[PDB]
């Protein structure tokens, strides 16, 4: 299609002749770009940026750039994992992972707003979005539309669960269980993001099944263990229910706490 | 007066001959930029932006740019429209409207710091200040003289008065009344702006006037209905006052409580 | 070594044979570089700058750029002082004094990750860190060791200690003591950076003294007037904590309470 006659693309960079480059951006060796994708300007892809297709990416975003890691070996080719229909806006910046086998991965339909920020080692599914300024930790994991805002921190080596929010001005030190909002400092689970969940097309069964799990887990006065026995001892749930079960016993840092 | 060679500004852009443009800055087709304005390295501006006298864009300062509005149709002539005087520091960004009859809007003499951003549809008007990183959701209203701090979350539609103050790390859900200073989380009027007050000129009887205003709504153990009738059946008030009382009778969402 | 036929450099500047300078980087005049030192992509450095050896400026940094202060003559002459062995990551952001006799000042081995500020007149030692979108307000001192985490408001005039550690979503009002952390909104030292003074390789000993010291000044039932007068009644100390007293007696605007 179109790469401007100002635009720095190494020549073994494998890029699809649709894709379209911007000018005064940089594009580096060990590069490989899919069908659909445009680049603007001032953008740069760096060395072990693998991505998919119909992506875009806005003026001066940065993608695979060194992680922020003190003791990284700056010599190892580490890659950054993207796949389609993603949109990386301005001054957005994508990190790369830390050991060979450890790349920094993004899924599909992922929105990066401006000026937002994955750390080294972090895995995003699909369609989650990171709102103005939202910096993601190295080392974290998102599900699918999960929705971060800005003025959060969150601590290396948390989930975030499906269809989960979390607040602006909020610090994340447990897992975000899934379809759940969390709010505050130290944060706790406030309620369900019932928005995200009808937005999404769940049924008001489906809705209410959830909201029963919880109220089990949370509500009940008894400890999450016995909880969780309790939900899985009253017969065939759904999988949005086996999936918040699985989500709580497969925690690493534990889940967060119910306000 | 000088557009550096590696600029690239569409034809059809109007620009007054004083215009100066720097190094590796793009400037789309459907912009004005009128005497005066003076715009740095690095810097874009969008189709749609109607820019007045002199102004400054610093490095990498990003105008008109797509609203981070997911519903939002990309084939859309919306429009950002600055006035005179303002400042935008290096990567600040101001994004467009989301309809043909509500752009962004700012007025006069604003100063935008390093990496602020204002969301779309907000309407600026004179000689307000967001400082380093602060962000403005869209949908946004300031009046005059009015100072964002960062790490300031605004919710979408909220007004903030003239002359007050959000201090660093709030949260504001409703509006912001003028000559106030907002704080914390969840957010209150926790005092006056006495320093921008005095920093404007006002009168110690203009101030004490403001003062006593404030003294019936807030701290007098009556609703904000009961007081703002015992305000106006009070007599003769100045304009300040009257202006505090509109805000209150015209506010959408409601304004922020007293702590 | 290499400068891009892209980068434009002022003849004035004094760069070492050395210096890599990277596509699309501007350098103003009255700029001084030396040995060892490479610029990226899209850097600018302007004029008054003064930096070290072995420095790296990644992608979009801004050095010397000037004060956010309305107050401020642009005509001036002011300066950034850089040292050695700094890395000032992607979009990070340095702010030049804001008189002939008050330089930006930055020592040795310090960390800027992506979007971090430094405003106007800050002083900082070695090896500090601020990470992603830290903020550091005009005139704050750094000493050697310091970590600064983003979502921090650090009020102007204040000095954070060596070793010291300040957490996400705190606002710092008074000065932050050595060898602490500090955490929350308002502020308070919550405890010891154990894992700062561990990797700096203090012995036990050194440790324990450190943790004997804050134990008068702040768990004694004491004022603390009283408790730095009981600590150097109390015989020989070490110099860490020698330090400590000198620095709660030299503070300006009072030392951060304790939780």
């Amino acid at each position: 299609m179109k790469i401007h006659p100002t635009a720095i693309i190494d020549p073994k960079a494998e890029l699809h002749e649709s894709v379209e480059v911007g000018p005064y951006s940089i594009i580096e060796g060990n590069v490989s770009i899919q069908e659909g994708t445009i680049i603007e300007g001032h953008v740069k892809i760096c060395a072990g940026s693998e991505i998919g297709k119909f992506n875009r990416f806005h003026q001066g975003a940065v993608i695979g750039v060194m992680p922020q890691d003190l003791g990284f070996n700056q010599q190892l080719l580490t890659k950054t994992v993207i796949g389609d229909h993603n949109i990386f806006r301005e001054y957005s910046n994508i990190h790369k992972g830390t050991k060979e086998d450890s790349p920094t991965v993004i899924g599909n339909k992922n929105y990066f707003m401006g000026n937002s920020h994955v750390g080294h080692d972090c895995i995003l599914g699909n369609n989650n979005i990171l709102t103005h300024g939202a910096v993601l930790a190295g080392h974290v994991t998102l599900g699918n539309f999960a929705f971060i805002s800005g003025l959060v921190a969150v601590h290396q080596f948390c989930f975030v669960g499906d269809y989960s929010m979390v607040a602006g001005l909020a610090k994340v030190v447990q897992d975000v269980p899934p379809y759940s909002t969390v709010d505050g400092n130290p944060s706790t689970v406030v309620g369900l993001n019932s928005v995200g969940m009808k937005r999404a097309g769940f049924s008001p069964e489906v809705r209410n099944a959830i909201k029963h799990a919880y109220k089990v887990i949370y509500h009940s006065g008894i400890s999450t263990r016995k909880a969780l026995d309790e939900l899985e001892a009253s017969g065939n749930l759904i999988e949005q229910v086996k999936y918040i079960i699985k989500f709580f016993r497969d925690s690493d840092r534990g889940v967060t706490n119910h306000r």
